[PDB]
């Protein structure tokens, strides 16, 4: 399938034990992919404050269209020193690896695979 439902907890960043993905724009896509396809990925969402405290490169899922079975589509845009690799809608948050931290929320999302 080119896209698959998740349910992706929502994770406050002082609880984040392992704040990104990788070391390369390349690998941080790559793991946040194979951590959505493992259901090892969380979801920080994006306030002040919020990005310093995780490590570059960072994964935002973006919203990809304006929602089937209350999931809205994103796809994946990585960061590194304010530049993007993708271009897409609004971030719904910042990808992280979930280590069995206690989310506050989900967030119902269509990922483009």
């Amino acid at each position: 399938k080119t896209h698959v439902q998740l349910s992706l907890p929502v994770l406050q960043v002082r609880d984040v034990l392992v704040r990104g993905f990788g070391d390369s724009v390349e690998e941080v896509l790559s793991e946040a992919r194979q951590h959505l396809k493992d259901g090892t990925c969380g979801l920080v969402e994006v306030e002040k404050g919020v990005l310093p405290q995780l490590e570059q490169p960072y994964v935002f899922i973006k919203r990809s269209d304006a929602a089937p079975h209350g999931h809205v589509m994103v796809e994946l845009v990585a960061e590194l020193e304010g530049i993007q690799y993708g271009r897409s809608g609004e971030t719904l948050g910042v990808l992280v690896p979930h280590v069995g931290e206690i989310p506050v929320a989900y967030r119902k999302v269509l990922l483009r695979k």
